């Protein structure tokens, strides 16, 4: 930030910019703030993208001081206004000045060291990559198991498909709390729940999607669904299921089918899904060539099912580095 | 506390008090504490009650500072283990002191200012009254009609008085969270649940009974029993009705026991029950001589009740100053 703010010197900018330059003039808090090693006195307007680019450090300083006393304790004195919380409160600034330099005829300087920062906050964003969170479908249905059995309502284990489709869309559309504080956990149940209240406690741009491993059924992904929501995660992430073994890949289509079927769902997808496809297993229990062939096929058959249901499908490759998987 | 233990300077002690001595003996901490005016060196085993005594200081103390930050702030850094949270564990070495006394002889020492001490503490306690809180059944009606709107399922307010029960009690021996974080809260509502709430938080021994205004039916009691339960009040308290008014108090026998009909309940008051009769505003809307005769009438058919469903009651009279009220 100190180098994009020493290049940014320019003294033309448009009513825009002008107008917020002035605004953070007016709180620029009139201190020493000696802690900084360049830029360290009160910005004047006289050079207002710098003044612009300083509020942007003050609140980079205050992002990474957080995190770094939220990761060495358990807990930090930075209040959460003085930092990014979202991908872009960091990228507005940056628009305003390229739209300002560009205004101005200073296109060439913007598309300088600011447009390689542009470039970098729009695609690592506040935390460098997003993070996947997988986990196998019978860990799902033994959390479940145990609510439904918490609640002398049945063995959601026993249950038949259609019972448990029905059942999880009816949690879904309430507005009742499922589970309490009393809910008897196995270790593993507390282990996915509490992954589920870490995901809730984190910033959302820091998680990618949910990936359900030996994924069957629609049950399996609104299963998660209504564990993230119980789980009061404010932004839940997208659930994308896993097709590795042959078997699995033969049967993906349908399944996928079977989901965007069910109304609720389909509507709440905001006509996007991502499903993953595994090539390791497949040709370990058959045929490399079979496997490769059947991949093929499932590839297509989703599409197809996707076009059917007006989705936009994004397949995920579990593709190895050998050709054997 | 100091005087007391000025007083406590004997040397004999039985066997038991000699060994807690030396308990409170081992962990004395052979620090300073300066704060303190008398007694603030550590305390030998030549006087041993002194040494009990002396630990009670130091919890009374601790106990004093905590409530006296969270009274002067919100929050107070004293850990509860240093306080006292027991009725009792307050009680404890006092007792100890007294039998010590007694098998040494020393009753007449033990019924002097370490009797005083015993009985004022079994008397008052940690905090000096048991607070009772009142309201009127018609606020719980409001809170429960709000909370049967917003799950979907009717008005308690429209509901027959048989209907209230039965789902009263099924909400009441059920396992799942009532209402959740996202319940819609009048002023009111939010006040009679925020109530709920303080009680829960607060420590239990501070608080006496749950007093209804114009109970009619048992709907207004497991209203109460079932707020405290969903608002996580760890040991509720007793829920004591109060038919003030004439027609209430011509009815009151009848209610109680079709209360105390109720399986559940007669299962939890344990035998023990308090109920409220109101003495102002009987002789207000009719004769001041009805009022008492009515009166008199309440009181015997209630002990009738009490009786038949082995119960003991205690009745708690409102009665005013003046013999109009």
């Amino acid at each position: 930030i100190e180098d994009l703010m020493f290049e940014m010197s320019m003294w033309r900018c448009n009513d825009e910019l002008r107008a917020r330059a002035d605004e953070v003039h007016a709180n620029s808090r009139k201190d020493a703030a000696k802690h900084y090693i360049e830029f360290w006195k009160s910005i004047p307007t006289t050079e207002p993208y710098r003044v612009i680019l300083g509020d942007v450090r003050d609140k980079l300083y205050h992002t990474r001081e957080r995190a770094h006393q939220l990761l060495s304790n358990g807990h930090s004195d930075v209040p959460v206004e003085a930092t990014f919380i979202n991908l872009e409160q960091f990228l507005e600034p940056l628009e305003l000045c390229y739209r300002s330099l560009c205004s101005c005829g200073d296109r060439p300087i913007a598309d300088g060291s600011l447009l390689d920062f542009l470039r970098q906050v729009s695609t690592f964003g506040l935390s460098l990559v997003r993070l996947d969170i997988r986990q196998e479908s019978d860990r799902h249905t033994d959390v479940l198991d145990a609510i439904t059995t918490h609640l002398d309502i049945g063995s959601y284990r026993e249950w038949s498909e259609e019972r448990r489709q029905e059942w999880l869309l009816s949690e879904l559309s309430g507005k009742r709390p499922l589970f309490g504080s009393d809910l008897p956990k196995t270790e593993e149940i507390a282990d996915v729940l509490d992954t589920f209240h870490v995901i809730a406690e984190l910033p959302a741009d820091s998680f990618g999607a949910y990936i359900i491993s030996m994924a069957t059924a629609p049950s399996d992904v609104l299963a998660v669904e209504l564990l993230q929501r119980e789980c009061r995660v404010k932004q839940p992430l997208r659930v994308v299921p896993l097709f590795e073994k042959l078997a699995d890949l033969e049967a993906a289509p349908a399944a996928v089918a079977r989901l965007f079927s069910v109304d609720w769902y389909k509507n709440r997808i905001n006509g996007k899904q991502e499903v993953m496809i595994g090539y390791s297993d497949s040709g370990k229990d058959a045929g490399r060539l079979s496997a490769a062939w059947q991949l093929y096929k499932a590839q297509e058959e989703l599409v197809k099912v996707a076009k059917e249901y007006g989705v936009k499908l994004t397949m995920f490759h579990g593709r190895g580095g050998t050709v054997g998987r």
